[PDB]
């Protein structure tokens, strides 16, 4: 193979009592060591820690330095290949060592990294220690990081001429024009490194293959020159006639195959998956891809996996992404560092857009072992290790040079913004550069003069991004009337999942002593929104691209507004929960962004009777009617009002994008109705009151896994009472019990105010329910999940894995 998985057979251990700096050396003594395979995060199988360096910000998990060596030989059948040791990514400032010397040191925690060691390696079937030595000296991080090699670890093996590290660049210039004409123009640009001693004639084969793997097009270049060390740059164009675009709902990939070609014979074969689309930003129409106008609904995600932290899992990243597409979501912006290549082939399988955003500070530390301090000497390396890794996927639209980087008020913010720029340019002229800016907001009303270097950074990027600053949107279009604008950073409510507090009350960044946030749309941070308003701003302006709210998915550390605040230790930004679960705003967002008919009620039914309960259906219905134990409580009703435009949106009289009841509280079922301007039924919702608790029923999201090692089934465990009904506030301690072909992976329940552990074999339900997640071994067969708690009757489920 040209790439081998190199995660297995890793030893690893924390620094903590007494120095490490011996573990470089072959002979140390590591017999007593922790054995492990990768990818792996040290800091969520800790306990939470009140007392961490990592603060509320990293969620109070600890990081420090740890060390990772693996004892391996390499096979004879690799005798003069070109062998590099390539990281997806290791957070951070790594120190990697082989046979005792050091390959390099590479600061940046959210970048692939690699380094050759052909001539480093003993090939004899000699003992080879690789020792890689992590360093997370606290505080790092405005949110949870992770610690440790918490992404994959291949080897990449050829001859000593072959493809380059990212050595294709597959582009569809002026693919509109070429559709049009029934074609889709490939050009392809390809790297050849000669690695050898002595220079050669090379010529570069290209065949272009359909999902199938039928031929669609081929091209064999120029001979050139590839001198001993030296890289020979080649240039080919060919033609998809009758092309499959990637779009949305059919994010179709073409594979190329690049032979390398010396005196006839085949000496690399290299392999681009790639898509045919084109798109654009508009100053005056906004967004479209493919030529289809639309609004980027977009959501904000960081990189933890809830109780997997940071380690990278296939599975895991592209459920975050189901569910986001299933909240109507198109867009996602990778807040605030390159994503992990596991999310990049989701968004291309599922059919979502990618903003890539390299740096959350430039040269002005955020904490104090962040970034800042190696950005003057790293940055371009690592802006062009992003643009380099990325160019080829078709998910990817945009480039962030930074999130409200502090430096974009001074000249050297300038200068530096020039830079980035220019530098993603060397690598991809053929999507718009981009940045977050927060430094316009002002006083949240009135239109904020431009600060002047900052003006000078908005016409330096292609396309600017405003967080938090809805006072700017129109007046910013009319004063500069090329710029393409859109919402970066958008709302920041913060909720709690099945949380329904101060019901008419909307806060500003208000701490309650039951260290949650309330679903009611009515808890937000003093520089953010509402769901709904950050929403209307965007809605209503056509030129306005649309949005990425903060966020999509909770994700551990900045537990605002509960700073310094233990237990307090997760988000309440998301849409939906660590563990995977739906907040109430998840139904709002369908019913802004979605076109099936929906409905879905707020809140639970289970309340003191009497008392009069704030009802709300989130619905893109005309109306809805309301029922209590069979009995109407009356039609709410929105009008089918029109942009400015005429796009047409779903608002009451009063301005709201939701329907309303006060309803004094009768045990039973509650029942929404919605219904077309015509009174036909389109979709109903029903919420009943839950008796008590009786049982655990356990529901796995898929019953059938791979029996390859790191495939997951993600299993809900409820409190139902005895007619199966959900108990909406149940918090009772599930012991989980797993036998069969497979682990139990991690344990949560998106309570952002629990310190429970992660990495267990027990958690409590949080506002009804917790999740177990399940991992398959190498061997096919049965897993069984049992889940008891105290008092009730125990839940069972079996997954069934393939090989
Ligand atoms: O409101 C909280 C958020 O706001 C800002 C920033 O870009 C995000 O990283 C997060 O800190
Ligand atoms: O207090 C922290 C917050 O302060 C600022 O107002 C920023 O705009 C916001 O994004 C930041 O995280």
């Amino acid at each position: 193979m040209r790439r081998i998985n190199f995660n297995d057979n890793w030893r690893f251990q924390r620094e903590i009592s007494t120095s490490l700096r011996e573990a470089q050396k072959p002979s140390f003594n590591d017999h007593s060591w922790r054995q492990l395979s990768l990818p792996h995060d040290w800091s969520i199988e800790l306990d939470f820690n009140k007392d961490s360096l990592a603060t509320h910000e990293g969620g109070y998990l600890d990081g420090g330095v740890g060390w990772y060596r693996k004892t391996f030989t390499v096979p004879s059948a690799m005798e003069g290949k070109r062998i590099s040791l390539d990281f997806d990514g290791v957070y951070m400032n790594s120190t990697t060592y082989l046979n005792g010397e050091e390959l390099g040191t590479y600061p940046f925690g959210y970048n692939a990294f690699s380094y050759d060691i052909t001539d480093k390696l003993f090939m004899d079937g000699r003992e080879n220690v690789l020792a890689v030595k992590v360093d997370n000296t606290q505080p790092s991080s405005r949110w949870y990081s992770g610690s440790g090699i918490y992404r994959n670890v291949y080897l990449t093996v050829t001859n000593p001429v072959h493809v380059a590290r990212y050595g294709t660049f597959v582009t569809t210039p002026d693919l509109e024009s070429a559709y049009a004409a029934r074609k889709a123009e490939v050009n392809i640009k390809t790297k050849i490194n000669n690695d050898s001693d002595a220079a050669v004639q090379v010529k570069v084969k290209s065949t272009i293959y359909d999902t199938d793997g039928k031929e669609v097009a081929s091209v064999v270049s120029q001979e050139k020159t590839a001198a001993a060390g030296t890289t020979a740059h080649f240039e080919d164009n060919t033609v998809i006639e009758n092309p499959e675009l990637w779009s949305l709902d059919n994010p179709y990939r073409y594979k190329l195959v690049t032979d390398v070609l010396i005196g006839g014979e085949t000496v690399d074969t290299y392999e681009t998956r790639f898509g045919a689309r084109f798109f654009k930003f508009d100053a005056n129409e906004g967004f479209s891809l493919n030529g289809k106008p639309m609004k980027l609904y977009g959501v904000s995600m960081h990189h933890d996996l809830g109780a997997l932290g940071a380690a990278t899992n296939a599975r895991a990243v592209e459920r975050q992404l189901q569910i986001m597409k299933d909240m109507g979501v198109n867009a996602i912006r990778g807040t605030h560092n390159p994503v992990s290549p596991e999310f990049l082939e989701a968004v291309n399988n599922l059919g979502l857009l990618l903003i890539e955003e390299a740096f959350d500070c430039w040269s002005q530390s955020k904490k104090t072992y962040d970034y800042g301090r190696f950005f003057t000497r790293w940055a371009e390396h690592d802006v062009k290790e992003m643009v380099d890794r990325g160019k080829n996927e078709p998910s990817i639209i945009m480039w962030s040079i930074g999130n409200e980087i502090y430096d974009t008020t001074s000249p050297s913010g300038v200068e530096t913004a020039r830079n980035l720029v220019r530098w993603i340019k060397e690598i991809d002229t053929t999507r718009p550069t981009t940045i977050g800016e927060d430094k316009t907001r002002g006083d949240k009303v009135n239109v904020t003069p431009i600060d002047p270097n900052i003006l000078e950074i908005f016409h330096t990027v292609d396309v600017v991004g405003l967080n938090y600053s809805e006072n700017n949107y129109v007046g910013y279009h009319e004063q500069h009337p090329n710029w393409k604008l859109y919402g970066s950073e958008t709302s920041s409510a913060t909720r709690s999942r099945g949380v329904y507090t101060h019901p008419y009350e909307y806060n500003l960044g208000t701490k309650y002593d039951d260290l949650q946030q309330s679903s009611y749309d009515n808890d937000y941070v003093p520089w953010g929104r509402t769901a709904e308003d950050a929403w209307k701003s965007d809605r209503d302006l056509k030129h306005f691209a649309g949005q990425f709210i903060w966020t999509g998915f909770d994700y551990i550390g900045e537990p605002t507004p509960y700073y310094d605040s233990y237990p307090a230790k997760s988000s309440y930004f998301g849409a939906v929960d660590t563990a995977g679960f739906p907040k109430d705003i998840f139904y709002y967002y369908q019913s802004q962004w979605k076109k099936e008919p929906m409905v879905h009620l707020l809140p639970h039914w289970n309340w003191t009777e009497g008392e009069p309960v704030r009802v709300l259906a989130y619905t893109n219905a005309h109306q809805v009617e309301l029922f209590l134990n069979g009995k109407s409580l009356g039609v709410r009703g929105y009008e089918n009002k029109k942009t400015s435009w005429g796009a047409p949106y779903k608002e009451t009289k009063d301005g709201k994008t939701y329907l309303e009841w006060a309803v004094p509280f009768k045990a039973g079922t509650l029942e929404a109705v919605a219904m077309d301007e015509n009174g036909k039924e389109i979709a109903r919702d029903q919420v009943t009151t839950a008796g008590a608790p009786a049982a655990v029923k356990l529901t796995a999201d898929r019953k059938v896994i791979k029996a390859d090692g790191t495939d997951l089934s993600f299993i809900t465990a409820e409190i139902v009472d005895s007619k199966g009904n959900v108990v909406p506030n149940a918090d009772h301690l599930i012991q989980f019990h797993l036998s069969g072909h497979g682990e139990l992976a991690g344990v949560d329940n998106g309570d952002a105010a629990s310190v429970e552990r992660y990495k267990d074999n027990k958690r409590k339900a949080f506002s009804g329910k917790a999740l177990a997640i399940v991992q398959s071994n190498k061997l096919d067969g049965n897993i069984t999940l049992h889940a008891s708690a105290e008092g009730l009757s125990s839940g069972n489920v079996t997954i069934f894995t393939t090989a």
